[PDB]
RNA sequence: UCGGUGUUCCCCGCGCAUCGCGGGG
């Protein structure tokens, strides 16, 4: 529900983009969970067994019965990232959604600082945001953009990209509601438009064991949409690392 | 808001279940 955003303006000069803050606080002392990585697991965090039924299968798949979630899918069914590195050209930052996600925030706080301040030299600017997160529907259509929108896969070249992309707006949306107890709009009012695909490219997809061969599809996004979203929400894939972010138009 | 130009390194969810649709980094 609520979300601390700390932010970091960077000088007219300088880029960090959010995966160098990201693998810059690698190198810091972070426990594994501020990187939406499963400390009981080892893996990233990911969905344990939602439906009962499939025990009996699971049984015989692996010779016995599933084991109890961890502590972090009990806290995160649906495995959305309480910290996500965020940012745009202009600013970088560090979002934390939900107060069991408060303290990595905390503890992460002076390395970030030490690392942005590092690499921009002076005049970096710091403002520390706090929202809590809604979605209600309007009866007219307001602007949104999605900055570096990711796709694992099913992102095309060809216009249809654009309903493609409206798919997938929405399940997030939909994702998110049920993620933090949100009642959805209907989605006749919402009556999303994609009004835009730009530069429906690839991108290497690069993990914690290092880069791999698989591309993700990537594009930035301009639609519309009769809602009012507060706080920060996402589309897509990968948006531990700030991909996906849905901006509103002011 | 518009840096990466194109698909598997490994974890997973769901389903009209050697497949299909998705999720995590």
């Amino acid at each position: 529900g609520q979300q601390h955003l700390l932010r970091f303006a960077l000088p007219a000069g300088k880029k960090l983009w959010p995966n160098d803050l990201r693998e810059a606080l690698a190198k810091h002392d972070l426990p594994p969970l501020f990187f939406s990585r499963d400390p009981q697991t080892g893996h990233a965090i990911t969905r344990a067994m939602r439906n009962e039924k499939r025990v009996r299968g699971y049984i015989e798949q692996h010779g016995h019965e599933p084991p109890p979630p961890t502590e972090e899918q009990r806290a995160n069914p649906l495995a959305i990232p309480g910290i996500r590195i965020v940012g745009s050209s202009t600013w970088v930052g560090i979002l934390a959604t939900g107060e069991r996600y408060k303290p990595l925030l905390e503890a992460a706080t002076l390395p970030a600082i030490q690392i942005v301040t590092q690499r921009c030299g002076r005049g970096v600017g710091v403002e520390l945001e706090q929202h809590t997160l809604s979605i209600k529907g309007l009866d007219d259509p307001k602007r949104y953009f999605v900055r570096n929108l990711v796709m694992k896969r099913g992102l095309t070249k060809t216009a249809e990209n654009t309903t493609q992309v409206a798919s997938r707006i929405l399940s997030a949306l939909e994702r998110q509601a049920v993620a933090y107890s949100l009642d959805l709009p209907p989605t006749a009012q919402v009556d999303i438009h994609v009004e835009s695909v730009v530069r429906p490219r690839g991108m290497r997809l690069v993990t914690s064991t290092g880069a791999t061969e698989q591309f993700v599809g990537l594009a930035d996004v301009e639609f519309y949409a009769c809602l009012d979203l507060k706080g920060y929400w996402f589309a897509g894939n990968l948006t531990s690392r700030g991909y996906g972010r849905i901006i509103a138009d002011h």
